[PDB]
């Protein structure tokens, strides 16, 4: 028949969506929400999963709708309210309820609210109620008839038509799929691939090697991480497929001094750790404490010994851990993600121009801060995941003008050429992997 949400459902998305303003990335907010709420059914925890990322896939759009309907952005709103908002404007456009799931929403998601906030906040979602389900849908603009297509703002639209141009909508065919995919490493330094293929098929989990990098697996969801064997006993991490290529790229060996100047949560610094097979050094450099106590929990929960974490600014070192001290540094700098608006939808509408630039200033500073480390016959990989060549290409060009004395090591496997020849991106409608940049430089 139709969708049938019980009330642990309902209030299961809306504190989903309600701290996925907050926690980040969202799916650490998903998760939370759910064991909370005691969604055990697979059943449940797939629609109620789907429901999640078209919110956030749509998020922008939905947002215009609420403003349609109330009469003022529902960004000035509470935030419960404005999550139960957002769960019901895309059940009601999207998704075609059974009357049990209206009748849920009516009552139990504004009894839930209330109790998060003040009755009054309650009342007046049902109070919006009915307008939301009389609600029609009428897209006037060319600009919001294009909007609504490729489910993205047109300043992004635009920005990724001067990229990739006839290869627009296929992107954004690639980042709106559903799909139901996840991207994990195996540790090679506790475990072997095949016997952790054998222990997640031995659940009801599917599974898909990666062709490129044979230690990545792809995992059909739901998989809890927190009950998992394999996981708790470091045997695997969550690592995008491009992730892993950037590591096995720069190509650290066991032994040699290296660098990851940006680090945390600790994907790509626990990965180099086994390429140099746990002998060596890593210095693992992050400005955020609370991510880096993710990275020292990884660290030890996979065996890994070689690793001293510095929570300090990355501009700082030279003069923290001295001038050419690194055979090789991993610049994972921090930027947009746009890249990984296939994994994480709702960053398409929190993205700004501005903070492009922004971003852009802080990675030259990094990279600057990078090039110093290096040693004369060392190595410097930066990456971003993002897909702006400002970030990027333009980045690169900047480092060979000034720097003195670098150049670019050319790159052609796994995935394609960059804008600048020498460089690595890869593209989530080319190669089912995030929205990826690398350039390998040597002294
Ligand atoms: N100035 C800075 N110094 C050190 N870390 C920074 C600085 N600016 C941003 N970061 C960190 O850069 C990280 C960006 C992430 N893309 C790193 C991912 C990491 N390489 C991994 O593979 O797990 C965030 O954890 C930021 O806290």
């Amino acid at each position: 028949k139709k969708l049938s949400i019980p009330p642990k459902g309902i209030r299961a998305i809306i504190e989903a969506i309600r701290l996925g303003e907050i926690i980040k990335p969202s799916q650490y907010a998903k998760r939370e929400a759910f064991k909370k709420h005691d969604v055990e059914e697979a059943w449940l925890n797939r629609v109620l999963t789907m429901i999640f990322y078209d919110i956030m896939k749509k998020q922008g759009l939905i947002d215009k709708v609420i403003k349609e309907i109330v009469g003022v952005t529902p960004l000035i709103l509470d935030p419960w309210l404005r999550a139960a908002l957002r769960v019901a404007v895309d059940i009601a456009l999207f998704h075609d309820p059974s009357s049990q799931t209206i009748k849920n929403l009516r009552w139990k998601a504004s009894d839930f609210i209330s109790s998060r906030t003040h009755p009054y906040v309650g009342m007046y979602f049902w109070d919006l109620l009915d307008k939301i389900f009389e609600y029609k849908p009428n897209p006037k603009n060319e600009l919001e008839e294009l909007e609504w297509k490729y489910l993205a703002p047109s300043w992004l639209i635009e920005r990724v038509k001067g990229i990739l141009g006839d290869e627009t909508e296929d992107f954004f065919r690639s980042v709106n799929k559903r799909h139901e995919w996840i991207s994990i490493r195996v540790n090679t330094l506790k475990a072997n691939v095949e016997e952790v293929i054998g222990e997640l098929e031995e659940d009801g989990v599917e599974v898909v090697r990666s062709e490129r990098v044979p230690t990545i697996l792809k995992i059909k969801g739901p998989y809890n991480f927190d009950t998992s064997s394999a996981f708790n006993e470091g045997k695997i991490i969550v690592q995008e497929e491009a992730s892993a290529v950037a590591s096995i790229v720069l190509d650290p060996k066991p032994g040699e001094t290296v660098v990851d100047l940006a680090a945390a949560p600790g994907g790509k610094t626990t990965h180099l750790a086994e390429l140099m097979k746990n002998k060596g050094k890593i210095y693992a450099f992050d400005v955020d404490k609370m991510r880096m106590k993710r990275l020292k929990d990884f660290v030890k929960r996979m065996g890994i010994k070689i690793v001293k974490p510095l929570v300090k600014d990355a501009r700082k070192a030279p003069e923290i851990i001295g001038e050419e001290v690194a055979d090789k540094v991993l610049l994972d700098a921090p930027c947009t993600s746009s890249g990984t608006i296939g994994k994480n939808p709702e960053l398409r509408w929190r993205l700004r121009e501005d903070k492009i630039n922004e971003m852009s200033q802080l990675q030259r500073e990094l990279l600057e801060s990078a090039a110093r480390l290096v040693k004369p016959g060392g190595r410097l990989l930066y990456t971003t995941c993002s897909i702006f060549k400002e970030e990027n290409e333009k980045n690169i060009r900047w480092f060979l003008n000034v720097h003195p004395e670098f150049k670019l090591v050319p790159l052609k496997s796994p995935y394609d050429p960059g804008f600048l020849e020498g460089t690595m991106r890869a593209w989530p409608h080319r190669h089912s992997t995030i929205g990826f940049f690398y350039a390998l430089l040597e002294k």
